[PDB]
């Protein structure tokens, strides 16, 4: 597995393929789903990304395909306005409604 989030195993294309998706939504001013993604994604848990902000947060599916507005489930991948990948978080793990990061 390239991420880790709890038990699901995301390779880098499954993680480039949700980013693309995310990106374009992003750039077009439109949001998919009740919880409309992507969205900003603040880092009020303030993981050591390597590629600057804004970041804004897309989920990424266990099943293998790119959301299309159902539940967004427990993980998001996690890019900037340059449409650079900064990391994948989870709920899985983390207490409350915070994220940790995926390894
Ligand atoms: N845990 C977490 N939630 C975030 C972050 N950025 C935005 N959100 C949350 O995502 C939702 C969409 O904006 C809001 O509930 C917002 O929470 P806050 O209301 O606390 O800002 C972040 O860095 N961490
Ligand atoms: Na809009
Ligand atoms: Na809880």
């Amino acid at each position: 597995c390239d991420y880790t989030c709890g038990s699901n195993c995301y390779s880098s294309s499954d993680v480039s393929t949700a980013q693309a998706a995310g990106y374009q939504l992003h750039e077009d001013g439109e949001t998919v789903g009740s919880n409309s993604y992507p969205h900003k994604y603040n880092n009020y848990e303030g993981f050591d990304f390597s590629v600057s902000s804004p970041y804004y947060e897309w989920p990424i599916l266990s099943s293998g395909d790119v959301y299309s507005g159902g539940s967004p489930g427990a993980d998001r991948v996690v890019f900037n306005e340059n449409n650079q990948l900064a990391g994948v978080i989870t709920h899985t793990g983390a207490s409350g409604n915070n994220f940790v990061e995926c390894t």
